């Protein structure tokens, strides 16, 4: 019987690590890419914000929880809902966030306690603390005030999680570091989260428009501040090259809507970079989407045929693109894990970039 | 090695028949439903009209033909393109049809000879004669003039097909009966087609807004006019109940865009009739789309989850609906074939209607 939560590091190269997270519902190989569930993967993401508006968290619980609902019996991660509320809905206070639903007009409050309860009703295995994703750019004073509130909210998240026996005994709770791009605030945030104690630690407040150079600069000093012996989750990242560089800086877990978003808009990821399959240059191209990809799409169909389907507005085309993209991301993570395990990740990263950007 | 074309009838009940068409690329079990290829099935449909505008028939041939292009090595049926040109594009003459492409503005002529050549370039296994689908309603004089032109065009289609060695030796040619709703014209058309000689015979000019009662009335006298020992193809039909009644009247082959169209617009076919899965009554319904369906969707997911996906605009939802609908149609045809073979099709049709319309 697997434990509630156990992270083991099997191999290291520089700051990069590869290992496993064992949970009751399955093993997660790291570094891990965690795709959206409604799009192989060891863990998927549920969409807390959407689910709390349609059908409602109580309704999901009545239907048996998200695992039963989605037909997925392996681990599920849910975000805490505030990023999305603050992105797509609002009134903020020390208690939480108030907002109105575009779907039906109803009012909703979200607080650390309510966020944890919603994630409990959904039945997720990895629960995110309820935080404030500081806007970018932020002044030192605004970044500090926001980070300090998020740390108070992290303690409230911890207490709410621990009060629910079924959750505390079967799920895991991750804290989220904030502090914008400022080293001293990232340090204060890390210290506060470690004093509370979490099962894993996310780097929040990035992939919010700062650009890769700045993101990598912040990762350079921020990830070493987190406990080495716990997983590190970079929220919202990212492009294949962002993932490779973030792994080089000690990140273990990733989520991003790009594979699914790109697959709906004609973009395929390949080892030679992204391509827009609708472009006329693919109309007679008999090669598969990627010449090395092991996925079922590249086993059977050409760029020319997928180009044809998408240009025709056929749903099959978008589904084949999405399947390919999700598969590409999992192949990227497998190559990352194997190369770290084999002590050749530095060479892999160099080879990856030379070809991806050629 | 299979023959170019051989139709055998294994069992009969009333006017209904069940059997097989053997072609070089595979066996087709009849009665057969023939789904759109870009949506198990023994034969799929290519979209001649679309393919001749994008990428062009010559380009498909350069890419290896439709079998290679689509990744489908079993039989393919193509329509002759005139119905669509006359539906979606025009100037008509004894030579053919002239029309302009909305895609690029270019001009196109379609004639019996060009239609046959396009279908040759596409590489289809069952080729339709180039006909005029008479509009509905039609006067006796207009229906006769149109039918007479279609019969002259049927002879020109036969001659063009026979002139192409690779086509005459490896593909099959179907003639299309016209004559609107008029018994004497349907008889003249049947006689003309039988004198020319075809591998199979389609009933054209129906499913054009006449309604099921009138369609069945025309089938009642029209299908017996065709050679009994050759397949009978009802073009454009149809709803599950249209198919059952048409089989009762001697039809062997069907095509219809409803399974795919419905699956894109929230409608699922079930043994208890069609349902609109977006309706709120399905939001907490844990049953599969259909309680008896053997398809992979109904094996794994609920109405509530598919409702959720479609309401969320997720591509996965439309794909699961379409998979279910195509599978439902093939299960319907399997039950039709088995019941005719077992001498209980009359009972099946009665039981089907009592439940489908309950
Ligand atoms: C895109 N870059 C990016 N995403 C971030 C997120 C998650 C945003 C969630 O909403 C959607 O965006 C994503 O799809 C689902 C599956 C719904 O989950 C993701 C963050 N979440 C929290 N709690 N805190 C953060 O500081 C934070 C920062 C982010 N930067
Ligand atoms: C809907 N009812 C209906 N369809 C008919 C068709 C085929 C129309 C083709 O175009 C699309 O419609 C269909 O999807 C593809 C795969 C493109 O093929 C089908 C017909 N075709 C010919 N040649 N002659 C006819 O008398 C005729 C009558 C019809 N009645
Ligand atoms: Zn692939
Ligand atoms: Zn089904």
């Amino acid at each position: 019987d697997r434990p509630r939560f156990s992270f083991s590091i099997a191999a290291r190269e520089g700051k990069a690590r590869t290992g496993t997270i064992e949970m009751k519902r399955g093993v997660i190989r790291t570094p891990a890419f965690m795709p959206v569930g409604t799009a192989g993967a060891d863990i998927i993401l549920g969409n807390t914000y959407h689910l709390m508006l349609r059908p409602g968290a109580e309704r999901i619980a009545k239907l048996g929880g998200l695992h039963s609902f989605m037909g997925w019996d392996r681990p599920i991660l849910t975000d805490s809902g505030g990023y999305q509320v603050m992105s797509l809905s609002t009134k903020q206070s020390e208690e939480g966030v108030t907002f109105k639903s575009h779907l039906d007009g109803s009012r909703h409050m979200l607080s650390p306690e309510r966020s944890i309860e919603i994630q409990h009703l959904l039945g997720s295995d990895i629960v995110m603390a309820f935080d404030e994703c500081t806007p970018y750019p932020a002044t030192p004073s605004r970044a500090a005030s926001s980070m300090e509130r998020s740390m108070r909210w992290a303690k409230r998240s911890r207490d709410a999680f621990d009060s629910r026996k079924e959750q505390a005994e079967n799920a895991a709770l991750f804290g989220i570091q904030q502090g914008s791009v400022f080293e001293n605030l990232r340090q204060q945030s890390a210290d506060a989260l470690a004093e509370i104690g979490f099962d894993g630690y996310a780097v929040g407040g990035l992939a919010v428009g700062e650009g890769q150079d700045e993101m990598f600069r912040v990762l350079d000093f921020s990830v070493p501040m987190l406990p080495d012996d716990k997983p590190h989750y970079l929220m919202g990242v990212g492009k294949p090259d962002d993932i490779v560089g973030a792994v080089e800086r000690g990140i273990d877990m990733f989520d991003c809507v790009l594979p699914t978003r790109s697959g709906r808009n004609g973009q395929a990821f390949t080892w030679d970079g992204p391509i827009n399959i609708r472009n006329a240059r693919f109309s007679e191209d008999l090669k598969p989407l990627d010449s090395e990809c092991h996925c079922a799409v590249c086993q059977k169909w050409s760029r020319a045929y997928i180009h044809h389907l998408i240009r025709a507005g056929e749903i099959l085309g978008a589904m084949l693109m999405t399947e390919h993209n999700i598969a590409f991301y999992q192949q990227l993570m497998q190559k990352i894990r194997d190369s770290i395990s084999e002590g050749r990740f530095s060479q892999f990263a160099q080879d990856f970039r030379a070809r991806y950007f050629a």
